């Protein structure tokens, strides 16, 4: 096909999108903020269709998550191809800052930290004449410099080049060179309802810039895009087609009843008509549509997320993510191939790793199921599946062992000063158990099945766990969990698939 695709191209948790030519083939990350590993790093060769191939930070000495949460850890990032090297350059602001890693092969494990002088956040790189060239946004002033990208050491002078056309938090600066000018592209607006794209333009690195007259050249923010189910574009990097077309991959949201947002930002992909010597538009209007009626590159379809996850090749694919540093010998997997989580006292509420390991919400509508083996529990001990925002923003759905060797089925709300049992339902003393958790764009469906049967226990409202109630910089995950109530517990749980279906 090379006509027509549907947005978001990325569905669910991915924002703040940078992308890389390397020959006939696209590379991609987005931010991930207190989650482990970080930095989701996709593959493409048509830029509609992603295969995620890794993650660029998957070892604690590169990611220190110590006390993160949805409004830290890993924002913005970018990739850049040069001389067969690739960057991935952001910030840990929970840590020590700008610093990048770079690799020749993308599906390795990526070098240790390169630590960076210039502050701020968004940093960027754009390669010429043997130099590197280091852009990010230290109080609110987009700044300049020229690094050693393998030594960390800056080589110039930091200098303000573009505070942006006056609109708010000026951020995610990227420099492109073409038909003799420097181009300065940014985020102003904010990432909520006012995010805009916008432009400017010198014959010289460092300045002076000229705004273009059409900014901004994205927005969904003005009478055009009012109406749209997509809001909030923003933070937009420009890339090449391998036809000579150009095109930009930004972040969106898909807004629900009063305004919500669930499924975090997520990738866009738009349409940019770039003639020569002329400014870019983007798809006519600077608005873009979850059906695309335009010209493509040739498609070629990727693999995506499969509807029942196993276990039995003893390793979990790129998409789980943990909170924070996870204590890696509390996941195995055991002989007969399922996903074996050893119970710790950290519960979902603590602020720290619980033992825990998700997948990201990428659907409004979707059925999550998983069997529980809950083994040598005292009484307290829980496991299951928790619709998770943050640690004060999450929708508990569990096994729980009681006094008495009895069982019970619960379902728990926490919201902030809130932990509200809806259901404590007594099991049979046999079968196993899959907990079933649904949605569409305003409730959460909870049920289980045991011994053929399948029950009913209840719904609750999306909105509580959204961007706009909870805070942050991130979606729903689906996680799998286990929390003892003693220490002394040597409580562990058996989940022998996960099964993920989202309605298209």
């Amino acid at each position: 096909h090379h006509q027509g695709y549907s947005n978001p191209v990325i569905p669910g948790f991915h924002p703040d999108p940078s992308v890389c030519k390397a020959g006939d083939d696209y590379y991609l990350v987005n931010s991930s903020f207190q989650y482990f590993p970080g930095v989701p790093l996709f593959h493409s060769k048509d830029l509609v269709h992603w295969e995620q191939i890794g993650n660029c930070l998957t070892r604690p000495s590169q990611l220190d998550l110590t006390n993160a949460n949805s409004g830290s850890g890993i924002f913005a990032p970018t990739i850049r191809y040069n001389d067969g090297v690739f960057y991935m350059i952001t910030t840990n602001v929970s840590g020590k800052g700008n610093f990048l890693v770079h690799t020749t092969d993308p599906r390795s494990e990526w070098s240790e930290p390169v630590w960076l002088e210039q502050g701020g956040i968004d940093p960027s790189l754009y390669f010429e004449d043997g130099k590197c060239f280091m852009v990010s946004n230290p109080d609110g002033y987009i700044n300049l410099c020229e690094i050693d990208p393998m030594t960390g050491k800056q080589l110039s002078s930091s200098k303000r080049i573009w505070n942006g056309t006056g609109g708010r938090y000026a951020e995610g600066p990227h420099i492109y060179k073409k038909d003799g000018w420097y181009y300065l592209l940014i985020s102003e607006g904010g990432t909520e309802l006012g995010h805009k794209v916008t432009i400017a333009r010198s014959r010289y690195i460092d300045g002076p810039y000229q705004g273009n007259p059409a900014n901004p050249i994205l927005t969904h923010a003005n009478e055009s895009g009012q109406s749209s189910p997509i809001q909030g574009t923003g933070h937009a990097d420009l890339v090449e087609g391998t036809d000579g077309s150009w095109w930009m991959v930004c972040l969106a949201y898909r807004i629900m009843p009063g305004t919500h947002h669930t499924l975090g930002r997520e990738t866009y992909l738009a349409p940019v008509r770039w003639d020569k010597d002329a400014w870019p538009v983007v798809n006519s209007n600077g608005t873009i549509s979850l059906k695309m009626d335009v010209p493509t590159l040739p498609q070629q379809e990727m693999k995506g997320r499969p509807e029942r996850i196993d276990f039995k090749e003893g390793k979990l694919s790129p998409e789980w993510i943990h909170l924070q540093n996870p204590e890696a010998k509390n996941y195995i997997f055991t002989k007969d191939g399922k996903l074996r989580l050893i119970a710790t006292p950290v519960t979902l509420s603590d602020w720290k790793s619980p033992t825990f390991v998700a997948l990201r919400q990428e659907h409004f509508d979707m059925e999550a199921s998983a069997p529980v083996v809950l083994q040598k529990a005292g009484v307290n001990d829980e496991a299951g599946i928790s619709v998770f925002m943050e640690f004060h923003s999450h929708y508990d759905l569990f096994v729980r062992q009681d006094k008495d060797r009895k069982r019970s089925v619960g379902l728990r709300y926490k919201l902030g000063e809130i932990t509200h049992y809806a259901k404590e339902v007594s099991l049979p003393t046999d079968g196993e158990v899959e907990l079933v958790v649904k949605s569409d764009i305003n409730y959460y469906y909870f049920g289980y099945k045991v011994n053929g049967i399948y029950h009913d226990l209840g719904k609750m409202n999306t909105r509580y766990l959204s961007t706009e109630t909870a805070g942050g910089f991130t979606g729903v995950v689906l996680g799998l969990y286990i929390t003892s109530a003693s220490k002394d517990s040597k409580a562990y749980a058996d989940f022998e698939y996960f099964k993920y279906k989202g309605k298209p």
